């Protein structure tokens, strides 16, 4: 199989190809192995002389594309491509993938979109299908660049700065229907409710263009220099990835790691400790406002010089709760991703989860006592503030049934907080 460059910005890493006997394989350039400031393009992938023929390579960059077939299928469309497979995918649309693996078989510009033409774009991505928001694992994920308040389209090889999701819509299966209809003001709220209570997590504004409105979170995978002359890609990578894990096993449930593996890998981050407080602070979290899709590749890391990594901000947030009552799910069918411990098992109910769960966790997991207690310590009392700030703070057309059905749901489960704390 032919070959696409792998560039980081500016450098070049490496090749990658395939074969016909269904193996792919990728080799590292030589100049960059021998520049002091090299670094392994995931750390599943260390760096290394001659070709890798390891799984490793074929599910690293096939982490880089949508796990669903579904999705798959459209973009094959609507860009022709051999098969499903990863190079046919990414050697059409890796100019401007996730992380700083730009791939191509000069620049500093973009086109600026008009009103009339973004509301294009974005309609450009839109029957009858163990509860996640991405069960209809058709949510097809794009993105754009913002220069000012103007939203453009990247030229050339130039980067972009904000992911762009449209709404997930209501799933109809057989015995419930999902009202996911509203997944971009669900998402928008759970942004800030996350950033009022002090989690790193990106800053995102809704694009209104039409009749559609859709959400834009900041990449914090790039950055704009001192001089605002050009826009950095940074390297990043999942866990699955880092694990080399192919993203069929990203939940725990199908053999995918949970919150002890993680935690564990994060003692070699180069921020361990920091790194290990803030991951337990957002298995809280995601308790508190029902967030169940904290799987495996909800998580990523930053590569840096040297093969060190660190964690990256959360993302991808979106919380179940505005999809509970009616014809919809209950509470009582809220699990997390990634299961606590309990008195003889594993607890993933949301509704059966309570302090105590997390306190028994952090032990296990060698986590400071100290440092668990101030976290369901911290959220007892500042959540009631928090939900009111956040509200305070939203627009005069934002839904109040989103917000009701969060901050009440949230108040309920912030109660068992302060009966403790
Ligand atoms: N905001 C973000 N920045 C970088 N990578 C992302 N992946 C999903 N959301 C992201």
């Amino acid at each position: 199989m032919p070959k696409l460059v792998t560039w980081m910005n500016n450098q070049r890493v490496g090749e990658l190809t395939k074969l016909a006997n269904g193996a792919h394989t990728f080799k590292y350039a030589p100049e960059w192995l021998a520049s002091r400031y090299a670094r392994p393009l995931s750390l599943s992938l260390p760096l290394q002389r001659g070709n890798i023929t390891s799984d490793a390579v074929f599910n690293f960059f096939d982490n880089l594309l949508p796990d669903s077939p579904i999705v798959r299928d459209r973009i094959v469309k609507r860009y022709h491509a051999k098969s499903r497979q990863p190079f046919d995918l990414l050697s059409e649309i890796g100019r401007d993938s996730v992380g700083a693996v730009t791939l191509i078989p000069p620049i500093m510009a973009w086109e600026k979109l008009t009103e009339a033409r973004l509301e294009e774009v974005l309609t450009a991505y839109k029957g009858m299908i163990d509860f996640r928001i991405s069960v209809a694992g058709a949510q097809e994920k794009t993105a754009l660049l913002r220069i000012g308040n103007d939203w453009c389209i990247p030229k050339g090889i130039t980067p972009t700065t904000h992911i762009i999701k449209l709404p997930i819509g209501e799933i109809r299966q057989p015995n419930a229907t999902l009202d996911l209809s509203q997944s971009v003001d669900n998402e928008y709220y759970c942004l800030l409710l996350a950033k009022e209570l002090g989690l790193n997590v990106p800053d995102a504004e809704i694009i209104k263009a039409g009749n559609v409105r859709a959400l834009a979170v900041e990449r914090f995978d790039r950055r704009w220099n001192a001089r605002r002359t050009v826009l950095l890609r940074l390297p990043q990578e999942d866990m699955c990835q880092t694990f080399g894990l192919p993203s069929s096993v990203k939940y725990e449930s199908d053999g995918g790691p949970g919150i002890a593996r993680i935690m564990a890998f994060l003692m070699g981050s180069s921020e361990a400790l920091k790194d290990r407080y803030d991951f337990m602070k957002f298995q809280v979290f995601q308790w508190l406002i029902g967030a169940t899709d904290g799987h495996a590749k909800n998580f990523s890391v930053f590569i840096q010089a040297g093969g060190s990594y660190r964690l990256t901000p959360f993302y991808d947030i979106i919380s179940a709760f505005p999809v509970l009552g009616g014809t919809g799910i209950h509470i009582s069918d809220l699990k997390l991703a990634m299961g606590l411990n309990a008195s003889k098992g594993k607890k993933t109910a949301i509704d059966k989860i309570y302090p105590r769960h997390f306190l028994a966790t952090a032990k296990v997991l060698r986590f400071p006592e100290v440092q668990m207690h101030e976290i369901l310590s911290d959220f007892a009392r500042m959540i009631p503030a928090a939900l009111d700030n956040v509200k305070t703070s939203l627009p005069t057309d934002f839904p109040e049934n989103v917000v009701t059905a969060v901050e009440s749901n949230v108040l309920r489960l912030h109660g068992r907080l302060s009966r403790e704390y």
